[PDB]
C-alpha cells in the first residue's frame, strides 16, 4: 500500500537547543518568524522534545541567509548563553515514503528503516506528522539515492 | 487552511540514551517491536544531536507498546545503553494541513504564534517534507484552546 518514495537533495539542517529553551516562550514562534521574514523554505521541522533541539531543514540556497538570520533573532540569547551555539549541518538529503492514507504506515514504517538500516544509512532526523501518511528521513547527502533504491527494492 | 485537526488521548514514549548514536538499527528495532505489536504509530520524531526518538500512539496502546519497548531493548535498558523509557500520556496532537505552495512559510510561523500567544506549551513537533502539514503534541486539556485559536489567525 505504499504510493512512492521521494528525494530531496542538498539540503542543511540547523538545530537549536540550549539550558533556556525549555522555559522560553514561543521558540518555535520566533525561529519561525524568522525564516518567513527572511524567505526561507523550512521544508522539514521536527522536535522530539521540550528538552530536544528544534531542528528544520531548509535548501543549501537558502543555508547562509538563514544562519544570519537566527544570529540576529537570537543574538540576544545566543550571546547570555539561553542558547547554545547553533549547530548547522550542511550536504544532507531527505528521503520519504508516502502512504496512500494513513492505516498501513505500521508496515512501511518497520520496512522504511530496516531498508536504511541494511545499507547502513545513518539517519541525522525523522519526522511524520499524524496528518500525512508520510515518514521523511533526514541523510547524508551521498546517501541520498542509496537510500531510494534500497527503500524502493524493499517497498516495490 | 485546508483544515486544522486534532487526535486526543494520546501518549508520547521517548528512547533516549548514549547507544542512540552509533549503535545501527536502533530506529528500525523501535518500529519493528511497534509493528509485531500491532500498534499504530501515529507520530514520530527524532531531532536532536544525541539522536532521542519521541513517538506517539493512542492512549489504549500504551500499555502494550511499553511492554513491547521493555521486551526489545531489555538489555540495552539493563546495560544503561539505553535511559529509562520515557513515557508521557494525557496528550493531543493538532495538525494543520495547507495547499499546494510551500504555504507554511506564513502558516507554520502563524500556527506557532497563535499557540504562543494562548500560552500553549509545545511537547513536540512533526513536519515531514512530502506533506504540506504540519502536526504538534500539546496537553491534551489545551487541544480545544489551541484549535480555536489556530483557526482564528489562519482564517
Amino acid at each position: 500500500p505504499v504510493k512512492g518514495i521521494s528525494n530531496l537533495n542538498n539540503m542543511a539542517m540547523f538545530s537549536v537547543s540550549g539550558p533556556g529553551m525549555k522555559g522560553m516562550v514561543g521558540m518555535a514562534a520566533r525561529v519561525f518568524a524568522a525564516m518567513s521574514r527572511a524567505r526561507i523554505s523550512v521544508v522539514l521541522i521536527t522536535q522530539s522534545s521540550s528538552e530536544y533541539s528544534i531542528s528544520f531543514c531548509v535548501p543549501q540556497s537558502d543555508c547562509v541567509r538563514a544562519e544570519r538570520a537566527m544570529q540576529e533573532e537570537f543574538y540576544l540569547e545566543l550571546k547570555e548563553g539561553l542558547l547554545e551555539p547553533l549547530a548547522v549541518t550542511e550536504r544532507l538529503a531527505i528521503i520519504s515514503v508516502v502512504g496512500d492514507g494513513m492505516r498501513t504506515l505500521r508496515g512501511i514504517s518497520a520496512k522504511f528503516f530496516a531498508a536504511l538500516a541494511r545499507a547502513n544509512i545513518n539517519i541525522v532526523a525523522i519526522a511524520q506528522g499524524s496528518s500525512e501518511r508520510s515518514i521523511s528521513v533526514v541523510v547524508n547527502n551521498d546517501d541520498a539515492t542509496t537510500g531510494v533504491r534500497v527503500t524502493h527494492q524493499m517497498l516495490f
